[PDB]
């Protein structure tokens, strides 16, 4: 029914969960609980969560509805009708300080480095070499991955699932969710992700489970998925991936344990190839 996640801070060291034991759950499940920076303002990502998908009538985040993919020379961006009940609007860091509002550029950039130091004590839980992270990561174990600022809507008058089963791409994504809805398949049952507010919904992406699969302890990536909302319901999230600007791809490895990276395919080819499965 409801799943008991583990739940994380961000400390002086990294990454602490209540014990070495929890750590390893944790990891092993793909998705945890991590407790939100004091400091940090979501109150804008709030609003424009809310707001974008309303047209140009509504200030002061509603006229990014009329941003397409055309604008940006990037078919992943702007705003996104879905087959499911969702509608999104998707950002890369590129873009953001010349198009998102200045405060959700710095929320973006905030989330940035606090993934950043999420990931780096991933890497170091797996024994991959320090030297080899930068690559293994695509730039994301220091702040040159792409980063995916998207903000989610459900549009509860459509008939379809909130969001399909799914994995993401990338290796990292931090979801910020107010509201009931998000379902994680740990282990062949479907479970509802516990509701608070006061925490991010950490998951691993598809990168993070090639990169480990060869790994003593391979990490997985969470499927999951969104029931049908009866009501409205919003929410966005930060995705690090492999840089994978449409002419500077970093690609997509596998570690191979005493040995060194063996890459697989591109980063953006393996977004192209799961947003296919997802909605078709
Ligand atoms: C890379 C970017 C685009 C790919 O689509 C995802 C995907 O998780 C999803 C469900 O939001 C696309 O609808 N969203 C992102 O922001 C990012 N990662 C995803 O997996
Ligand atoms: O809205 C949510 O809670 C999840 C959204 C999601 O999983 C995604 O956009 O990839
Ligand atoms: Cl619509
Ligand atoms: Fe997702």
């Amino acid at each position: 029914r409801t799943a008991d996640l583990e739940r994380a801070r961000l400390g002086d060291d990294g990454l602490d969960f209540q014990d070495d034991a929890a750590q390893a759950r944790a990891f092993a499940q793909g998705v945890f609980l991590l407790e939100i920076p004091e400091w940090l303002d979501l109150s804008a990502g709030d609003r424009f969560a809310r707001q974008f998908f309303q047209g140009t009538g509504v200030e002061p985040y509603g006229k990014y509805r009329d941003l397409s993919s055309e604008h940006f020379g990037d078919e992943l961006l702007g705003y996104h009708s879905r087959v499911d009940q969702l509608e999104q609007f998707l950002l890369e860091r590129r873009f953001w300080g010349e198009v998102y509002p200045s405060e959700i550029a710095t929320l973006g950039e905030h989330l940035t480095l606090l993934s950043h130091r999420v990931l780096r004590s991933v890497l170091a839980s797996a024994g991959i070499p320090e030297e080899d992270w930068h690559r293994a990561s695509g730039g994301c174990s220091e702040t040159n991955g792409s980063y995916h600022l998207t903000f989610n809507h459900y549009r509860s008058a459509h008939q379809d699932i909130g969001l399909s089963s799914h994995k993401d791409d990338g290796f990292i994504t931090v979801l910020r969710t107010t509201a009931q809805g998000l379902e994680v398949n740990r282990d062949d049952v479907w479970e509802k992700v516990p509701v608070d507010p006061a925490c991010f919904v950490v998951n691993f992406g598809l990168s993070m489970e090639i990169l480990t699969s060869a790994c003593v302890t391979p990490l997985s990536a969470i499927m999951h998925r969104v029931s049908h909302q009866n009501f409205d319901r919003s929410s966005f999230g930060h995705f690090s991936s492999s840089r994978c600007l449409p002419g500077a791809d970093d690609g997509i490895y596998r570690y191979l344990p005493s040995a060194g990276l063996e890459r697989v395919c591109g980063s953006r080819e393996l977004i192209e190839e799961n947003d296919h499965e997802i909605y078709m």
